């Protein structure tokens, strides 16, 4: 799976969003929307704004 780094803490604001912490490593599920990426971590799947994320590497 493609690894993604979380740059900054993100707090979920809607039911399909994931709360993530700076430094977390997530798996990328879908990046076809440039603004909101679907990611997976700890058996959960959801969305985080792409501005908080960087593909490794």
């Amino acid at each position: 799976k493609e690894l993604v780094l979380v740059l900054y803490d993100y707090q979920e604001k809607s039911p399909r969003e994931l709360t993530v912490k700076k430094g977390d490593i997530l798996t990328l599920l879908n990046s076809t929307n440039k603004d909101w990426w679907k990611i997976e971590v700890n058996g959960r799947q959801g969305f985080v704004p792409a501005a908080y994320l960087k593909k490794l590497d």
